C-alpha cells in the first residue's frame, strides 16, 4: 500500500504469542493483557534502548475489546482492564516517543470472539484514526465467502486513508484464501503495507521450518510483489523466549533479514535474557532488514541438509544466509563458488564478506574465482555481507 | 545382567549424536573419529572435573574399526586413525582413571558396514577382554532372523563373562525386537546392564518428544523390569550441543533422571556452555538418577498439555517431574494435591519440597493436605524432591 509507510520492514513488538488471550488478572496480574501490561512495555522499549534499535511500534493484538459496541455503537476495550481508554493508552505511548497499533478483524468475530467489525469499517476506522492510532491488524475469522472477506479488506484499506491517519494498514488477507485460490499478490499490495501468508508461529523449531519451507516453496508468487510499501510477513519473532535453542534463534533473525520481513517481537522485554536483546539488536543485521532498497531475498540452493538464501541490498551489495538444517552430529562444512552466488555480479571480480552472524567476523577479500568454505551448527544460521571491489 | 556391574544407571560419555561417523581426518578433523580425539576428551573429563559429577565411562561408537579383521583372525581398529591400536589408548584411559567402552555389531556389519561379529563372538571378546576394555555396545545392524539375533547378543553375554573380564555389557537387543514380538524383558535382564528400546536420538526437541511420549505409552512392559544390573535405556544425553533450548535441556536431564536411564552425554566437553555444563554435572539431580534404590520412575498424569512423572527415591523421599507440554505462550501454572503424589505415601504427614530444578531452590513444608502449585515454562520442566518428615 502506497501512503508512504512501510517504506522499510515495519519493527516492532506484538504480545500475542508471549501472552496470547490471557485474561486472569486475578491469579495472573502480570501475564494478564491490560493497558497496565503495554504501558509497562513501553516504559521498557525505551529503556534497554529497544526503540533506539529501531523497534518502533508497540501494538495490541486480539482481546484487548471488551464484548460489545457501546450505545453509540463504536467497540471499547475491556472496562476492567482497559479502564481509561485507549486514546489515553495511546498518548502514553506517543508521550514515550512510540506509535500504537491495535487488532481487529474484517468479519463477524475477532479470532477471539469478540467485536467483529463487519458492517462498521467506516466507523471504527475513524474511531481508531480518532484514538490515536498508528497501525491496524486486520485480522481475518469468520466470513462467508472471499466476496465478504476481499471487499472488507479492500474497503477498510480505503476507509483508513479516509480518516487522514496515516496508519500502517497489516493485512492477514492472504492466509484465508489459500486452500481455495491462489492471491492476486498485486492486487493485495495496492492495498496493505504487509500481509500474513503462512499460519501462526509457536515457540518452536518446528513451527519455523515449516515457515521457511512454505516460503521457501512458494517465492515465485510472494519473493517478487515485496518492497517498499508492502512487505511479506511470516509472523512475530519468538526470539528471547524458550522453545529455541540458541542456534535456532539466530536463523529466525537472520533469516526474517533475509526476507525484509516485519520485525514484531513477541516476548517479555521484561524478562529477556542478554544474549538475546543482544542479537534482536545487532545494528549490523536490523540494516540489512531495514535495507532502503525493500527487495526482498530468496532461497537460492537446496540439497545435502543445506540451505542457501541470499538478499541483493544496495550499492552492490549482498546479505547471504547458510542455514544447516542437520538435526544430528555437529557443525558441518559448506562450500560454494563465490562467483555463481550474488548472481554472479556481487564478486566481479573483489568482494569483501564480513560474517556478521553468528560472529561478526571480518573475512578477508574474495576473487571471483575464489571459493568460500564456512561451517555451519546444526539447526543453525552463518549470516554474511558481501561488499563489491566496484 | 547380574554380573556385579551397573549396579547404578551407568555414566558416562558416547561420541556417536555429537560426531557420528566422521572419516574425513583430512579436511574435518577435529570431528574425525580418532585415538586422538578420544585421548583429547579423557584428559577433559577429568580436568573440568566431570569424573569427580559421576561420568566415568568414555565409549567409542561404531566406526572405529578398520575395514577388516587381520592375518590371526580378530579386530584392528582402522590402522590411520588409530595407529597405536587400542591397549594403549586404554592405558591412557585407565591411566587418567577412567574405563573405556568400544562398539560391536552382532551381525555381519555394524550399522556402519564396518565388520559384524557373526561367528566370532568368542574371538572378540577375548579380544576386547585383552585390549583391557571395560564396556562394551553391542549394535544389532544385519543378521537373517532373531534366531541368529537373540542367540547372537546371549551368546556373546556368556563369551564375556568368560573372559573374566569386568565387562559392562550394553545391548539393543530390544530395539531389534520389534516388529516381530514384544521383548521378554525378563530374559534379556539376565543378559544385560542395559538395553535400548527406541531409536536413534537426534540433536533436536522433537526426537526427545517422541521418546518420551513412546516411553510414557509403555511402562506397562518396561518401568517394572528395570533395576539394579539391568537398566532401561533412552539413548545419549544431547545436552551441551545446539539443537536443544535451555528449557528444553534441563527437561532431558530431570527425566532421564526420573527414568533411571544411564547417563551418556555425546557432546564436545572441550567446547561446551558453562550454563550446560553446570546442568550436567548438578549433584543433586545426578544424586536422583543414581539412586541406590534403582526404581524407574513413570507418567502419572496426563492431560491438559502437561505431564506430571515420578520416581520413588531411597528413605521415604520421592522425585517429581512437570512438564509443559505447552510450544506455546508463556510459562503456565500447574496445581496439585500434595497427597495424591508420592502414591499417597510421601507428604503423610509432612513433605519437604526444594525445587531441584530448574533453580534448587528451598521450598517450605507441606502437609499432607497442602495443595502444591508452581509455574512451568513452556517445553520445560520443574523438577521436585520430596523427602518425609514430621515438622
Ligand atoms: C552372514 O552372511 C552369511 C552369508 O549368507 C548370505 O547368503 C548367502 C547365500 C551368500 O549370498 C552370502 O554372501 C550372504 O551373506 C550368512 O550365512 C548363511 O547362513 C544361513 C543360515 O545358516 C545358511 O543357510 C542355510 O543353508 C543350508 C545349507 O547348508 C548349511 O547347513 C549345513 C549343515 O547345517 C552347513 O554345513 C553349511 O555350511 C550351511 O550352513 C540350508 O539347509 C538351509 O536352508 C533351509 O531351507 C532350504 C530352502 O529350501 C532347504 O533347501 C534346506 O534344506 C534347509 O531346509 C539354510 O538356508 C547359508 O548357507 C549361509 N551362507 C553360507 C555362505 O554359508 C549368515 O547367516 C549371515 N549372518 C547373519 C547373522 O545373518
Ligand atoms: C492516501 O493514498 C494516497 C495515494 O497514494 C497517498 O499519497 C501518497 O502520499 C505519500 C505521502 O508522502 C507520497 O509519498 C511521497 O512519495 C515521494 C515519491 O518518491 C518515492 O519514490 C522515490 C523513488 O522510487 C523514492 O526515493 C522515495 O522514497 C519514494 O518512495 C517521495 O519522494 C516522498 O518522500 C519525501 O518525504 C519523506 C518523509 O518526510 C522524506 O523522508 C523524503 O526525503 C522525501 O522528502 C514521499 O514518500 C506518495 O507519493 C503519494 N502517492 C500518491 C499516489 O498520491 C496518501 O498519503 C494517503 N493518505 C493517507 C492519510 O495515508
Ligand atoms: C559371571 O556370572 C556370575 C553369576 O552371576 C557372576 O557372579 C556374581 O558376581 C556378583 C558380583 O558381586 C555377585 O553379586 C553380589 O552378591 C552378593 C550376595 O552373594 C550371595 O547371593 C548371590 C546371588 O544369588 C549368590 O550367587 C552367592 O552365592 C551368595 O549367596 C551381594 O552381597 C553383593 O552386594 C553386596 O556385597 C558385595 C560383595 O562384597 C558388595 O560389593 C556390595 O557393595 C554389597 O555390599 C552383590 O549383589 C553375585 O552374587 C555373583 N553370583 C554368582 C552366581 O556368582 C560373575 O561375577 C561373572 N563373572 C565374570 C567374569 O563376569
Ligand atoms: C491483479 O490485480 C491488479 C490490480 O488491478 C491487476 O492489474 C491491473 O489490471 C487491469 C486490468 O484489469 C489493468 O488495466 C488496463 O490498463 C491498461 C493501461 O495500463 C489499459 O490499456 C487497459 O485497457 C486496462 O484498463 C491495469 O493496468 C493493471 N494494473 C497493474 C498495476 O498491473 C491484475 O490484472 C490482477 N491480476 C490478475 C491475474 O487478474
Ligand atoms: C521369559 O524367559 C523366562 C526364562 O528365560 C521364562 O521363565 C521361566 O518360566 C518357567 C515356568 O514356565 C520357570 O520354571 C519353573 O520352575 C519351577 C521350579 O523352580 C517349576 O516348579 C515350575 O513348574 C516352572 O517350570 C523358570 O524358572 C522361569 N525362568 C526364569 C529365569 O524365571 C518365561 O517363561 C519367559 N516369558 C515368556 C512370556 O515367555
Ligand atoms: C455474518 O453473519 C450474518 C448472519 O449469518 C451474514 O448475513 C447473511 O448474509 C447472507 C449473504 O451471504 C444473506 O443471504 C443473509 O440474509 C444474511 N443474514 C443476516 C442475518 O444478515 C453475514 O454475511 C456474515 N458476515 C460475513 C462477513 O460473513
Ligand atoms: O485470535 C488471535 C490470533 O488470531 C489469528 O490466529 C492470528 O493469525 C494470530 O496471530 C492472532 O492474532
Ligand atoms: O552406527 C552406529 C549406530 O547404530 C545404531 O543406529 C544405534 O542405534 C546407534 O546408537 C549407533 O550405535
Amino acid at each position: 500500500l502506497d501512503n508512504g509507510l512501510a517504506r522499510t520492514p515495519t519493527m516492532g513488538w506484538l504480545h500475542w504469542e508471549r501472552f496470547m488471550c490471557n485474561l486472569d488478572c486475578q491469579e495472573e496480574p502480570d501475564s494478564c493483557i491490560s493497558e497496565k501490561l503495554f504501558m509497562e512495555m513501553a516504559e521498557l522499549m525505551v529503556s534497554e534502548g529497544w526503540k533506539d534499535a529501531g523497534y518502533e511500534y508497540l501494538c495490541i493484538d486480539d482481546c484487548w475489546m471488551a464484548p460489545q459496541r457501546d450505545s453509540e455503537g463504536r467497540l471499547q476495550a475491556d472496562p476492567q482492564r482497559f479502564p481509561h481508554g485507549i486514546r489515553q493508552l495511546a498518548n502514553y505511548v506517543h508521550s514515550k516517543g512510540l506509535k500504537l497499533g491495535i487488532y481487529a478483524d474484517v468479519g463477524n468475530k475477532t479470532c477471539a470472539g469478540f467485536p467483529g467489525s463487519f458492517g462498521y469499517y467506516d466507523i471504527d476506522a475513524q474511531t481508531f484514526a480518532d484514538w490515536g492510532v498508528d497501525l491496524l491488524k486486520f485480522d481475518g475469522c469468520y466470513c462467508d465467502s472471499l466476496e465478504n472477506l476481499a471487499d472488507g479488506y479492500k474497503h477498510m484499506s480505503l476507509a483508513l486513508n479516509r480518516t487522514g491517519r496515516s496508519i500502517v494498514y497489516s493485512c492477514e488477507w492472504p492466509l484465508y484464501m489459500w486452500p481455495f485460490q491462489k492471491p492476486n499478490y498485486t492486487e493485495i499490495r495496492q492495498y496493505c503495507n504487509h500481509w500474513r501468508n503462512f499460519a501462526d508461529i509457536d515457540d518452536s523449531w518446528k513451527s519455523i521450518k515449516s515457515i521457511l519451507d512454505w516460503t521457501s516453496f512458494n517465492q515465485e508468487r510472494i519473493v517478487d510483489v515485496a518492497g517498499p510499501g508492502g512487505w511479506n510477513d511470516p509472523d512475530m519473532l519468538v526470539i528471547g523466549n524458550f522453545g529455541l535453542s540458541w542456534n535456532q534463534q539466530v536463523t529466525q533473525m537472520a533469516l526474517w533479514a533475509i526476507m525484509a520481513a516485519p520485525l514484531f517481537m513477541s516476548n517479555d522485554l521484561r524478562h529477556i535474557s542478554p544474549q538475546a536483546k543482544a542479537l534482536l539488536q545487532d545494528k549490523d543485521v536490523i540494516a540489512i532488514n531495514q535495507d532502503p532498497l525493500g527487495k526482498q531475498g530468496y532461497q537460492l540452493r537446496q540439497g545435502d541438509n543445506f540451505e542457501v538464501w541470499e538478499r541483493p541490498l544496495s550499492g552492490l551489495a549482498w546479505a547471504v544466509a547458510m542455514i544447516n538444517r542437520q538435526e544430528i552430529g555437529g557443525p558441518r562444512s559448506y562450500t560454494i563458488a563465490v562467483a555463481s552466488l550474488g548472481k554472479g555480479v556481487a564478486c566481479n571480480p573483489a568482494c569483501f564478506i564480513t560474517q556478521l552472524l553468528p560472529v561478526k567476523r571480518k573475512l578477508g577479500f574474495y576473487e571471483w574465482t575464489s571459493r568460500l568454505r564456512s561451517h555451519i551448527n546444526p539447526t543453525g544460521t552463518v549470516l554474511l555481507q558481501l561488499e563489491n571491489t566496484m
